[PDB]
């Protein structure tokens, strides 16, 4: 996933360069694990809203015949309703009824009685195909882009069969199902998806509009430091890479601009980078400010301040935070016997 920020490893040369060298990032997971292929595809998802509890209808029969002798009834002594809860993991189902709270088979169950026992697609129709993007690397797929644009890796992700559909569970928890994801690893069942509702997806479609604004931002400082032949210190943060990888440093020194080639490494809280008010960690040691001026728009404040990095914007972040809440994963049932 995107991080908060992005600090470079550690700076090795300041070598001035032209304005019009400067090129925003235009940083993307896909091409960042080796992926620029870029297919549309249908996958399946959970029906949005709250789905769970499927809460299975079924007949008691008391001593095939059973079946005529309920649609008899609804125009052996059948006892109905009896409803009984369904896990949707293993298709397992559950009421006290059943000899020791569980029937998992696959049509008929049996009961705490010899004498009177205990379709099954209506009640296990829970998914919606929707149309998604899988990046390529020729024949592997590195991740996929859902329908509202959010990237997912495979990395990490499992095999998980809800509801008698085979289908993988990613990192962050959720699920889908497409043909051939090629996925190794086979989730041990402890293992939970989550819920699609729509804030999901509504927080989902804000980051990812919120990060196509980062880059649209970038692109028009950039368009205003060509037609204006000057550069505003600040505005060099614009051009740091949003995720981890190898890229470019931009400072304002000696009154010129300048470069660097640098590895970004993750930032997923503010107190790694800036330990000591005044020290701004890259690398092992802290590095020297001079004149004012940091890199990448980091500024040495004027009085009273210290390294000021954009630490204001904070909207990626808010819609981040509100994502990581909203998320609520899919328990299983309990288990009831005598």
């Amino acid at each position: 996933e995107f991080p908060l920020y992005t600090i470079p490893e550690k700076i090795e040369k300041w070598t001035p360069i032209d304005m019009i060298h400067l090129s925003c990032p235009n940083n993307l997971l896909s091409e960042e694990e080796g992926c620029n292929a870029e297919s549309s595809f249908t996958y399946f998802e959970l029906k949005s809203g709250y789905l769970a509890h499927q809460k299975v209808p079924g007949f008691t029969c008391t001593g095939a015949a059973c079946r005529d002798a309920y649609n008899w009834k609804v125009s052996l002594l059948i006892i109905s309703p009896s409803i009984v809860e369904m896990d949707i993991y293993g298709r397992t189902l559950h009421s006290p009824m059943f000899p020791s709270g569980v029937c998992s088979n696959v049509p008929s169950c049996e009961t705490n009685h010899d004498y009177t026992l205990w379709s099954l697609s209506l009640v296990c129709d829970i998914f919606t195909s929707s149309n998604g993007k899988k990046a390529m690397n020729g024949s592997r797929i590195c991740g996929f882009k859902d329908e509202r644009g959010f990237y997912r890796s495979l990395k990490g992700a499992c095999k998980l069969t809800l509801c008698g559909r085979p289908g993988i569970r990613l990192f962050d928890g959720t699920w889908v199902s497409f043909t051939k994801p090629d996925v190794h690893v086979w989730c041990t069942p402890n293992q939970l998806i989550n819920i699609h509702n729509d804030r999901l997806d509504e927080i989902e479609h804000l980051i990812v509009e919120d990060i196509i604004k980062k880059r649209e931002e970038c692109l028009d400082t950039l368009e205003t430091i060509l037609m204006s032949q000057s550069v505003s210190f600040r505005r060099l943060s614009h051009f740091r890479k949003l995720v981890p990888g190898y890229g470019k440093a931009y400072t304002i020194l000696n009154g010129s601009l300048m470069e660097t080639n640098v590895y970004y490494k993750r930032v997923d809280k503010w107190a790694d980078i800036l330990p000591s008010k005044g020290c701004l960690k890259v690398g092992q040691q802290c590095m020297e400010p001079v004149k004012g001026v940091l890199f990448n728009g980091i500024i040495k404040g004027p009085d009273g301040q210290i390294l000021i990095p954009e630490m204001q914007s904070e909207q990626l972040k808010q819609h981040m935070d509100l994502l990581k809440a909203a998320v609520f994963p899919l328990r299983h049932p309990l288990i009831s016997r005598e």
